[PDB]
């Protein structure tokens, strides 16, 4: 079996959907091939918070921002190793990308809530309805069906087809045990995501991130797009720069979005019943703090008063059920019971919380200088969750220009080949800031579809 | 020639002076041996700002602090690698150490000024009169003369003398081309400082910090105390953790205390005439930002309005003269002349400063989010200084217990041997916070003299 389209996109995350919608809108034929039985990749299970300087939400909330500050925050976040033009193009197109999600894809964002991730000087992360990528992928899917963009699931790209001039002209993929050839008349877009779930590739480029760590990502995040492109001499860079997320399941590796109560007053308690890090410190600081605690894990503790403002339990009920079944989370009436279920010393926990309650009343955290203010924890019920860092995002990957064209080992454009999203390696330097992956995947996914369709 | 004292102290910095005053006050005989012709080491040329949680100055200024916060700030600053008991003992004794400098040594501190170094949650660094260690060392010297503590300059310790039981019982030192034996009846205190000025030792433990970098320290900061102690099987740790300071002379390596105008509104301008980092970011962030700029240097620019509040020119006139003679600093009437002297593009500098002036008026730095507020730079005169990072402090060194006893490679106390100050390696983890070296050297210098005199 063979198929022919103008634009063949590999991957059904935010980058691939953005490329596909743009290629169809340009009047070209296009397909997305997706190796899993379901669409959306890590973009689906993402928090999907998306940084934008100058958004309609910031305006509603009276928050001023600037592209210059977003650029400088981003470059500094990655230890000044990111490509400045890639960061500039991401920031310059972020407003348009978010307005396009709103107006064309019909993604609903809260009009009056934002997250401030570590390294950001102002609150700037837009929040999709539901606080996950479910809203984004479900709306992308509906729009794709409306506009006539086909998505072939259970179809794994295995080889790029390169003609005698060096142009990439198609993809060989596996489906139901057979090879299918996808001819691409105008371009191939690699939108395959990262390699957080490829243990051997992690260990090759960053030996510390071995079997001691889980992955927050889906099973399909295995680096296939880098491997396929390297076979035709695409360059890669920054492959050793791999980040973890601090608050993840010790059993499955999954992120704990339910623990976004950390942004609303939840406290981090170690096995000794003590507070050990400011709960809103920079992401890697929190991870390193947790790894310095007994057992290399933390507890996250909060109450109903926090849930009534944060809604992270209501929004992440699958996590509640799974973490509870795994013995990693408990809902308890009292602090005494919270200590009992996890063998935390009771007197130390109670003394810690007495201090928290005082700091909440005064607004002055005399132990860790919590930046936004603690909330009284004297009254339950409470959730307590056990968490540890897990591998989360691979900042390295393919070398592209700001037009998403993939470059070879001498910096020459490989005709017909584009790449966008976490598969690329030039935007985030040594360390991606929270909320900046979604900005990257939409901005560059759109550009890739536009360029491939030319 | 031989001498006999109860306590023989090697080094005339803050650690050695603190040990010597305590040994004499305990009723014991003591001497300080100093290899240079002048006293004071790096403690003399230090800014000598000294962190204390709960000081009389904080009380005068209405600033609340806590030992818990100082401990947590410090441990986090060193990536959770510092010894928690060493940090706790430093913090627990900091108030007493500073009050002792004030009341016993007669050091004068400003009653109503503090510095907030990177990583500190609140302003907590006491400032000696003159904003340098000149006040500290000059007062220590006067007190030493009053109490009868001799200091033998031009006397270089070369070998610790160890008896057949393993006890350290003296020091062999060189003076005027001859060896002098110092018998120590009760103890030897190693207070020799760091190794920022030993190129071969830097390259051995941290190969990046090679001849491309200067040192901010005096020529005597060569690691001799570590070498002498290792010869008798003292343990060392953390030797590869070596920090730089961002704003130093490209010619001599010296720190630019005159550029403490950065705490009062001075801006950092690259060769292109642009602002590239928040001027009050964490120290290493500023260093990395500078190394990412063209030429791996920055300019520091400020005006008379800033000097009239900061006084960093008035307080550091030797630096003014030396940096000016070296072609690294200019005093100019106008921004146009500031651009000319360093070949900075004029239009870019003027546009940068127009933005700064607007951000100063609104209090909102839309480029880098300056945390304390910019100051209008429309009116001169101006100073402009060229600066680059230089090697500054060696966090590693000898293994001690909290009683300053030096431990061997199996963790056993070496009888008769104590160490204090930058020569030790367990307090600061991977990264010492600004102002914490002075706290360490006084607290542990006092303990070393007390313990050695027992
Ligand atoms: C749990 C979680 C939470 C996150 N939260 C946030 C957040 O709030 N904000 C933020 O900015 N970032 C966040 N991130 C990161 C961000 O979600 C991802 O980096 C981004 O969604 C990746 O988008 P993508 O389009 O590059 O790849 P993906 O969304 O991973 O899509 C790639 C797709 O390609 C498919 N594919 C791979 N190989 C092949 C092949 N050989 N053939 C066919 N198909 C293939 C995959 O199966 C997958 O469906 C989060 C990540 C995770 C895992
Ligand atoms: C320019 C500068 C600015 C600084 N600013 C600050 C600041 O504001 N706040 C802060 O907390 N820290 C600061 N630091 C760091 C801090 O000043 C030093 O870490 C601290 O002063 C070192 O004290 P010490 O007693 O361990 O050693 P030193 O003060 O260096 O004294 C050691 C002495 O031992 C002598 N010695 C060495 N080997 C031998 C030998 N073989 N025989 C005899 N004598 C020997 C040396 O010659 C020297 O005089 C600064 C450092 C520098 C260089
Ligand atoms: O990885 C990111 O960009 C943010 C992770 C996240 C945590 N809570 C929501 N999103
Ligand atoms: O190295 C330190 O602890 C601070 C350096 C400093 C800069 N200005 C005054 N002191
Ligand atoms: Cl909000
Ligand atoms: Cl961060
Ligand atoms: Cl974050
Ligand atoms: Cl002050
Ligand atoms: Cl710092
Ligand atoms: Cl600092
Ligand atoms: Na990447
Ligand atoms: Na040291």
């Amino acid at each position: 079996m063979e198929y022919t389209y103008d634009v063949v996109i590999i991957g059904s995350g935010g980058a691939g959907f953005s490329a596909g919608l743009e290629a169809i809108a340009a009047g070209r034929s296009a397909v997305i091939i997706e190796k899993m039985p379901i669409i959306g990749g890590n973009s689906l299970i993402s928090g999907a918070e998306m940084n934008v300087a100058g958004s309609w939400v910031q305006k509603n909330m009276g928050i001023t921002d600037s592209k210059e500050l977003f650029i400088s925050d981003t470059l500094k976040g990655g230890d000044f190793k990111g490509d400045p033009e890639m960061v500039k193009t991401m920031v310059d197109n972020a407003v348009g990308a978010a307005e396009w999600l709103r107006d064309y894809v019909k993604v609903e964002f809260y009009p009056d809530q934002l997250f401030q991730f570590g390294g950001h000087s102002v609150k700037r992360a837009l929040i999709p309805k539901g606080h996950t990528g479910a809203e984004v992928i479900s709306k992308f899917s509906i729009k794709a069906d409306e506009v006539g963009l086909p998505i072939h699931t259970n179809t794994k790209a295995e080889k790029l087809i390169q003609d005698q001039t060096g142009r990439i002209v198609g993809v060989e993929a596996a489906h139901n045990g057979k090879t299918i050839t996808y001819h691409a008349k105008r371009g191939v877009v690699i939108a395959t995501g990262g390699f957080s779930s490829n243990m051997e590739m992690r260990k090759k480029y960053n030996p510390e991130l071995d079997e001691r760590y889980g992955s927050t990502g889906h099973a399909g995040g295995t680096g296939d797009g880098i491997v396929m492109a390297e076979k035709i001499h695409a360059a890669a860079k920054n492959m050793g720069y791999i980040q973890s997320y601090p608050i993840c399941s010790p059993t499955s590796g999954a992120i704990a979005l339910i623990a976004d109560s950390r942004f609303f007053g939840a406290v981090l308690i170690n096995q000794k019943g003590e507070r050990f890090v400011e709960e809103l410190e920079r992401r890697d600081v929190i991870s390193h703090a947790i790894l310095a605690q007994p057992g290399r894990y933390t507890y996250v503790l909060w109450n109903q008063d926090i849930e009534n403002v944060a809604h992270t339990v209501e929004m992440h009920q699958g996590e509640l059920k799974e973490f509870t079944k795994d013995g990693l989370m408990y809902k308890v009436d009292t602090l005494e019971e919270a200590a009992k279920v996890f063998n935390i010393p009771e007197d130390k926990l109670l003394s810690t919380i007495k201090d928290v309650n005082h700091y909440a009343a005064t607004g002055k955290d005399e132990a860790f200088n919590h930046r936004s203010g603690l909330v009284d924890l004297s009254k339950g019920p409470y959730w307590i969750l056990k968490a540890t860092p897990s591998v989360h995002h691979t900042m390295g990957g393919l070398v592209v220009d700001t037009r998403t064209r993939v470059l070879d080992e001498q910096g020459k454009v490989i005709p017909g080949l584009f790449a966008a999203g976490e598969v690329t390696g030039l935007t985030h330097g040594t360390n991606r800031l929270g909320g900046n992956a979604y900005t990257d995947i939409i901005v560059y996914g759109r550009i890739a579809g536009q360029e491939a369709a030319k």
